[PDB]
Parts: C-alpha cells; sequence; structure tokens
C-alpha cells in the first residue's frame, strides 16, 4: 500500500538525450533512430527572442552549425528541416538506445513523466500533467529546453511532450514531438498569458478511489448526486466538468471499491463546500488533481 | 522556475534489477559486479513468516535454489551468504551494466530516490525521505521486496535502502544494502508499531526557502526569533529539533535569498501557530519536508 506520485523509470528515454548547440546557444535534443528532434529557438540569438523569423533565421544555418553531441562523442548530421516549432537533425548514425517509442499529441488532464535535461545530460525525473489551459507546472531551468514528457506502455515509450518556454508567470509551455505548441502559445519572447487554471475532476475522483483502496476513508459520506447536481458545483470551484465518458473510465475503481462514482461525486462536493477542516488525505492537505484514473489502476496493481 | 518531487534518473539502477526466485517466493533482486543482493526473507514459506529461523531455513537451501533472472536469461549461482537481513548471491557473471556505486546507510531526514519493481521489473520511481521514526512512505505492493532507494552524484550511485516490508499501519521498512534495517524493524510478521513521525524542519526551511527563490513570498514576515525560542514552538507541533548544524547547512540558501535563517524559522513559527488560511506553497497546503537543504540547491541550479 502506499500512494506516491510516481514517474515512468526514465532509463529508455536517458537512451536518447543529446546537446544541441546552434552558435551560442545550447539546449537538449531527442536522438530517435537517425534523427535528432530539439526546439527550433536553438537557432535564436538574444535580439531574435522578441519577433523571430524562424524561416529566414534558419537560412544562414547549415548542417555544420548543428552541433549535436552524445555523451563525449559528437553526431554528423548530414540534413536539417523544420517541423512546425521543432527541428529535425538528421544524422549519419542510428541511435542504438533507440527504444520502441511514437509520438503521441496528449489531450488536457492526463499525466507524463518529465526527464529533465542540461546540456544533453538528465537531472532528475517528474511527474506532472497537461493542465486544462494547456500548460504545464514543471520545475525546469535555461537551459532545460528540448527536455521531454512520455509514457510507457512495457516496452514503448510514447513520447508526448518537449519543453519550449516558460510564460512570465512561471507555468511551463511546449510541444507535441511533431512541433505543435499545446495550446495557443508561440515560441516568441512576448505576453503570453494563460488561461483559468481549472481542477482536473476526473483525476480528483481517481485520487479518491486512490485513497479508499489505500485506507483514508474519512471523507466518505452518506450522500449521492447527479452528474447535472455535481457540475454546477464543479462550475463553482472552478473544477472541469464531468462527462458520462469520465464516470464509464472510473468504472474499474467504481466496481474495485464498491462505491459509486455519483456516491464518490457527493463526498468530493461536501470537499468542495466543507474544505478539510485541517484534515489530511494521501499526506495531501488539498485535492490532488495529477493522478488520472488509469495510474491509480497502474500504480496499485503494479504494472511494470 | 517551479519545483517538483523530483527524483534522481533510473536508469543506472534499472541496469541492476533482477528477479529471484527461492522456492515459491519472488521479489527483487540488485545485481552489482558478480553478486545478487536481496531481502533474505526471500526463503521463507507462509508458516515461516510468523517466526522465522533465517539460519536454520538457509541450511535447507542449496545454490541451484536461488533462481535468478536479469531480463530472460538465468543467471548461475556459484554462492550464498546472509550478511544480517539481505542474501548475497555470487553469480558466474559480473553484470554489464554495473554503474559506479557506494553503499551508503543515511541518516533519518536524508532523501533518496525509490525504483519500484515487480519480478525484477521496474514500474515507477518517486522520490522519497527516511522518517525520524525510521519508517518510509513509499508505494510498494506486494512483490516490491528487494526494490532499492539510492542517491546519485554525477555517474556514482549510491544505494541507500532495500525495501523489505510493510508494517500493519501501511508504512515501510527496510534496510541499508548490509542488510541492516533502519530502525528497530525485524524481518518478522509480528507487531510492530513505528514512533512519533515528526516534521523534518531543517527541510521545511529548505522548502521555504524554494519557495521564496520560485516568487512565493506570502508568508515572509517582519520577525524574527531564536534557536531555543524557534525549538519551543517545534517541540509543540512534533517538529525535529533544529540544530546550529542545521543552520550551517541552510547557509548557502540564506545567502541566495537574503533572508537570515532565524528571520525564515520565524516565518515557519508563525506558519504553525497560525496555519496556511486555505493559502498555498509551492502547490501545497501542508509544509513539505522530504526536500533536503541539498535538493534545493541541486534542483534550483541544475547539477545533472
Ligand atoms: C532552453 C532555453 C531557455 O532556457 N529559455 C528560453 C529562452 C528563449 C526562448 C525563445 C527564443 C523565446 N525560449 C526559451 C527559458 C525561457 O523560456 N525564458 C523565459 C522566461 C523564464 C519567461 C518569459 C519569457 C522567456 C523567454 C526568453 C527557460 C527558462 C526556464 C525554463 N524553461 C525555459
Ligand atoms: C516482497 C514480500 C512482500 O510483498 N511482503 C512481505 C511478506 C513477508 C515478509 C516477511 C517474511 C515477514 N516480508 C514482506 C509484504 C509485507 O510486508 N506484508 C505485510 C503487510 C502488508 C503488513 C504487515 C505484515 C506484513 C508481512 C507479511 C509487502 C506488501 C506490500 C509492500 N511491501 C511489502
Amino acid at each position: 500500500s502506499g500512494f506516491r506520485k510516481m514517474a515512468f523509470p526514465s532509463g529508455k528515454v536517458e537512451g536518447c538525450m543529446v546537446q544541441v548547440t546552434c552558435g551560442t546557444t545550447t539546449l537538449n535534443g531527442l536522438w530517435l533512430d537517425d534523427v535528432v528532434y530539439c526546439p527550433r529557438h536553438v537557432i535564436c540569438t538574444s535580439e531574435d527572442m522578441l519577433n523571430p523569423n524562424y524561416e529566414d533565421l534558419l537560412i544562414r544555418k547549415s548542417n555544420h552549425n548543428f552541433l549535436v553531441q552524445a555523451g563525449n562523442v559528437q553526431l554528423r548530421v548530414i540534413g536539417h528541416s523544420m517541423q512546425n516549432c521543432v527541428l529535425k537533425l538528421k544524422v549519419d548514425t542510428a541511435n542504438p538506445k533507440t527504444p520502441k517509442y511514437k509520438f503521441v499529441r496528449i489531450q488536457p488532464g492526463q499525466t507524463f513523466s518529465v526527464l529533465a535535461c542540461y546540456n544533453g545530460s538528465p537531472s532528475g525525473v517528474y511527474q506532472c500533467a497537461m493542465r486544462p489551459n494547456f500548460t504545464i507546472k514543471g520545475s525546469f531551468l535555461n537551459g532545460s529546453c528540448g527536455s521531454v514528457g512520455f509514457n510507457i506502455d512495457y516496452d514503448c515509450v510514447s513520447f508526448c511532450y518537449m519543453h519550449h518556454m516558460e510564460l512570465p508567470t512561471g507555468v511551463h509551455a511546449g510541444t507535441d514531438l511533431e512541433g505543435n505548441f499545446y495550446g495557443p502559445f508561440v515560441d516568441r519572447q512576448t505576453a503570453q498569458a494563460a488561461g483559468t487554471d481549472t481542477t482536473i475532476t476526473v483525476n480528483v475522483l481517481a485520487w479518491l478511489y486512490a485513497a479508499v483502496i489505500n485506507g483514508d476513508r474519512w471523507f466518505l459520506n452518506r450522500f449521492t448526486t447527479t452528474l447535472n447536481d455535481f457540475n454546477l458545483v464543479a462550475m463553482k470551484y472552478n473544477y472541469e466538468p464531468l462527462t458520462q465518458d469520465h464516470v464509464d473510465i472510473l468504472g474499474p475503481l467504481s466496481a474495485q471499491t464498491g462505491i459509486a462514482v455519483l456516491d464518490m461525486c457527493a463526498s468530493l462536493k461536501e470537499l468542495l463546500q466543507n474544505g478539510m477542516n485541517g484534515r489530511t488525505i494521501l499526506g495531501s492537505a488539498l485535492l490532488e488533481d495529477e493522478f488520472t484514473p488509469f495510474d491509480v489502476v497502474r500504480q496499485c496493481s503494479g504494472v511494470t
């Protein structure tokens, strides 16, 4: 028992991290097969961040201007192209450590692990979620650009995020591995405010199920509610609307605990209205929303 | 910016996880050089957990009774010995993935990463701390035994914990890699209650420093205190006593922020006395104590 914010083991991704330098800028790249993926803003200078014309900046760059280093050894760049906001640098050597992989574009509320890197070297791994406003609350310093988000299904790594920037409010924005930003963000040093960071309701309910499985049951009440009644409360507290799809996804947790989804919604409703009164759930004094129903089942069953 | 509960990248440890089976029991082992380390309770049957005599149980076991599997391949066991509560199984093949490593016995309040494994396969990585009562609040299911705790200094993994058991209260107990339990726990299915889980004061202060660096400064007050005055409040709230050694360890964070350690103690004192009034610090509604001063500096500087 016990419930932790668990990240996937990072070994398979560690074997893909490289350093990419273009002129004076150094960031992280992701080496899969004979292609190194990195944020296109690696080509930007200091007086470029304000309003960069990436196509024009890219014309002044040749294959030899992209320095790619994997460990202590240099990779030879034989081609380069820009796909949306990422650069794809073709190298002459396929990464011998390339795992089975997919590129996936995740939906808000979905979770993933991040391997934070600097100079192509991994420094840490943490679990986070794509917020409903398409930002991520990460831990990224200058040089972390190019660090990636991923999920693992047995031996297949599904890459879903590449870090590009920090917004003026300290939250993070990035792309999928096709270079498309999550949300309306642009790779430009300009005024970009994030929308309402609403709570991921289905994730909170999954975590309330995790709490019941692990013995924290004080919040369980004698009430029930309806999807419409619950949603009126959820809107009031800036919680995402709960749909019948969410109820369906929570089915296995409802079945394991014998607590119907709508009864758990009524427990959640009373926690929103009354607060926690100085009590804790799974060692937290607030309602946790960065565990999906899939994560709760996976961690509670020990999927390797 | 941003501050996350970050674990070390787990790749180096993933390459050391093996499955150990003795009779009908399967748990995790740690393969370093030509030795596989695992909890000695792998030799216990069902009617043994109550009061096992490990030396007597071990006499009935030969090298061929310990099945060690690394991936899909079997390791040949050429020797076995018991060192305290761990078994050391000598194999005929040195692990080709053995990283530079040390075995260290950590002190309470120190943090480490855990690679939770089942059947010798890694399923997740999380960061935790050795509690002042020598338990760990982990996420371990049946079969997780043998999963290990570690810290990494550039390329050297310092193994500090091996999981052995869950206490009747859902908290976890284990040994260092020499087989010595942390705390007074024994590898026996018997009444073992944990002591007071006090808060790691130096860690809370480090995390308050992390908050100030990341912009969360609302809790900073106009007060100061003394070590003795602060400690009277800390005892009242089951916080560990703060020593001059702790003040010294917080020196770099005090210097970076310009906030003297005793002023941060006075802020912490007011948070203990007044509570958070529904506010949050670094996304938490309670005072976090599983980041050491070293972790705060490392995460805030990006040590790879
Ligand atoms: C890897 C590059 C980097 O660290 N950062 C960066 C710098 C420039 C650009 C574009 C050319 C605009 N993108 C990323 C920063 C970063 O995003 N800095 C930043 C902050 C902190 C706030 C507002 C705007 C900007 C852009 C200059 C970085 C720093 C910390 C974490 N992630 C990224
Ligand atoms: C790897 C073995 C295992 O999963 N567990 C176990 C079983 C037996 C023994 C000894 C022979 C006594 N040690 C460990 C359990 C475990 O500790 N079970 C347990 C619990 C949950 C509560 C009170 C006592 C015991 C011992 C039987 C395990 C389960 C979950 C997490 N860690 C370990």
